């Protein structure tokens, strides 16, 4: 019961950026996604609002967590838990207070939880290039993301797993559509278009008399949620360095494993997947300069000045990785 | 019977082919015989080094995956769309617009475009929480499935008709076929028509009057609208054929409508047998969907789609005449 109290102590930081998710993973017996999701649902009073039976929630979460691969270095249950918790913090930003309904909040969090379920540890391009069964099923379009959604929803049909059993038909219909729109937007090939639209929104931003963001149509509302989860998905470089470095170690291991498979297939090794010609530090600086910072700088503007500290950490981490190059 | 069949196939390059007769004369193998005839007519087996036996094996396997108990979306409809696309590709206004690979893609796409169709709509599959809708996240559910089945069948014994295409050709073919079949999703009609109109008001032609499509984006857009037009070509065919197609789609619709009623669902339009107006519906279908599309296409290849647009207007007049004052 002592380890349980230690876990509870750690979960007290659920509303903070930089929570130590790896520690929670260890303290929870490798159930970070289940405990963090359960904690967040209680924190947001979602069980009461949507009449979700506690046993049903725990059963679904354990089943969902089970469908993430424990043998994939990065795209596993810890990453899912991290994206869920990061999205949870972003949803609480002052600039968005009272903006989203409980159903939209539920959608964003659920989407985050299932967004990478059953990820094999290889990219969409690798699956397409190897004529995989998955790419055949999904016609080379958002292959993995379509699969994550299919699995996430299908698991709700398992014994005592339908956590949405008490939502109205209309609520279920709306939630399913929002979750699909959000997870499909996590396809990295859509990053540029997603960012392009986010920039357009910031340039034409409008706030209410309360000072919060004004979103009066589905298009704008779902666009903000899509970008929110995408930011959470790309939040590793914005976290305290000891967390960021572990995430980098994990994605590189995953990349190298894919590279070994590509080499063993006589295929041209994907970028940053060749362990015999890798520049980890220079690659992280590039990742931040061309993808992560442009995105976070834009999000920071949308919710200014709410994300200033997050942006400052990202810039400090960029500076640090750069310093390891000279 | 083979002499009669071979005789009917002589009009494979004509709009209004007796596809139903061909189905009956071929032992219900319209898709196989029509596809085979077209590949030869266009000399595609030689161009892409496709083994004759491999072509036959695949075609039969493919045709076997169309449901014989589905009134409209079966192998006869597939055969009809293939043949219709085959004719549209010969439009003089498009004589030197598409490459052989693009021609191959449009034809193959037409053949597999409705494979394994269950006889119910995407909306029905979505509202009933079907396995198919769950798999495809309510997006172009059937069309994604037709493609998946179409390509998967190539993996069956002696069924890879693209075995001799280069790596780049296969990759390009797959992309175009996917782009074309996904465009047959009826919910994308308005968007596809819009793009078609834009290409018309910004069209460029040559001396012979042939269309000039430089960008792949515009080319695939034409092929998408082409196969879409073929998919919606029933009302532009001789009346005897059109009426048979109408009987079939209505039978399929009514069978679905009953299911929507047996389950307390909002019966989809024109799916209520106890409350339907076949004739008024066809006129509406022509006025709001088919004519707008074919009129726009007619302008694109102006004026080579005049005989087709004429038959459509004649059929529209006949159906209207069957409606009492
Ligand atoms: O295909 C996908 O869905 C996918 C691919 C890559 C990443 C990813 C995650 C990272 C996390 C932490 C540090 N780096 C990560 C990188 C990454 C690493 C090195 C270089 C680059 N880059 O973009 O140049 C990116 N990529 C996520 C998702
Ligand atoms: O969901 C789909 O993929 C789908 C749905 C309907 C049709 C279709 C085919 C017709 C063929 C011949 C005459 N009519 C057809 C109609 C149709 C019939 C009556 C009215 C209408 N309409 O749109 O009003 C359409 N619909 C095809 C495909
Ligand atoms: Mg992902
Ligand atoms: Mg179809
Ligand atoms: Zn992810
Ligand atoms: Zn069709």
């Amino acid at each position: 019961t002592e380890q349980e109290d230690v876990l509870a102590k750690e979960l007290e930081d659920v509303n903070k950026w930089g929570l130590h998710v790896f520690r929670i993973a260890e303290l929870s017996g490798n159930r970070p996604l289940t405990v963090i999701m359960h904690t967040i649902f209680q924190e947001r009073d979602l069980l009461k609002t949507f009449k979700i039976p506690v046993d049903t929630l725990i059963t679904y979460l354990m089943t969902l967590e089970d469908h993430y691969h424990a043998d994939v270095a990065y795209h596993n249950n810890i990453h899912a838990a991290d994206v869920v918790q990061s999205t949870h913090v972003l949803l609480s930003t002052p600039a968005l207070e009272a903006v989203f309904t409980d159903l939209e909040i539920l959608a964003a969090i659920f989407a985050s939880a299932i967004h990478d379920v059953d990820h094999p540890g290889v990219s969409n391009q690798f699956l397409i290039n190897t004529n995989s069964e998955l790419a055949l099923m999904y016609n080379d379009s958002s292959v993995l993301e379509n699969h994550h959604l299919a699995v996430g929803f299908k698991l709700l049909q398992e014994e005592n797993c339908d956590i949405f059993q008490n939502l109205t038909k209309k609520q279920r219909q709306s939630l399913r559509k929002m979750v699909i729109d959000i997870v499909l937007a996590t396809d990295m090939s859509k990053h540029m278009n997603l960012l392009a639209d986010l920039k357009t929104m910031v340039e034409t931003k409008k706030v209410t008399s309360s000072g919060v963001l004004l979103l009066d149509n589905y298009s704008d509302r779902i666009q903000v949620l899509q970008n929110m989860v995408h930011c959470a998905d790309l939040s590793n470089p914005t976290k305290p360095l000891q967390l960021y470095r572990q995430w980098t170690d994990r994605i590189m291991e995953e990349f190298f494993r894919q590279g070994d498979r590509e080499r063993e297939r006589g295929m041209e090794i994907s970028p940053m997947c060749d362990k015999h010609n890798a520049s980890v530090e220079k690659s992280q600086v590039g990742f931040i300069d061309y993808i992560v910072h442009p995105l976070w700088e834009t999000w920071a503007d949308l919710v200014h000045p709410d994300a200033q500290d997050i942006l400052d950490t990202l810039e400090d981490n960029r500076e640090w990785y750069q310093s390891t190059i000279p």
